[PDB]
């Protein structure tokens, strides 16, 4: 049982390349309704989506960038209505780190705990 509201949660520290990641979510009528995932600097706040050299090398490499895998991440939150997603080829570290989030986000609905909440990936 989702109780509805917004719930947050981020991760407690930037990772090696100074990126932190945030989901949140909208649940209304016991349903995930809206789904925001970001990876962004710790300190300046710049959004990883919104970079486009990040994104070129990226899809470059492995063929996807967060400008594509961000939004589908979310759409797919919604769709399963879960954490438990299929992870996104290419953009597999961010399938995961999204996944743990999601876990994390997800049982604070259930509990309906209001406060924006810490998950320590490292």
């Amino acid at each position: 049982m989702l109780k509805d509201g917004d719930y947050t949660v981020e991760t407690a520290k930037a990772d090696d390349h100074g990126y932190k990641a945030k989901l949140s979510i909208k649940v209304s009528d016991g349903k995930i309704t809206e789904a925001k995932y970001n990876e962004f600097n710790g300190e300046t706040n710049a959004m990883k989506r919104e970079d486009k050299d990040y994104n070129e090398k990226m899809t470059g490499v492995s063929g996807i960038g967060p400008a594509e895998y961000e939004p589908q991440l979310e759409k797919a939150l919604i769709e399963k209505q879960s954490s438990d997603i299929d992870v996104i080829t290419g953009a597999t570290s961010s399938s995961n780190q999204f996944k743990k989030l999601a876990e994390k986000v997800l049982k604070n609905a259930e509990e309906g705990k209001t406060e924006a909440t810490l998950v320590d990936l490292e």
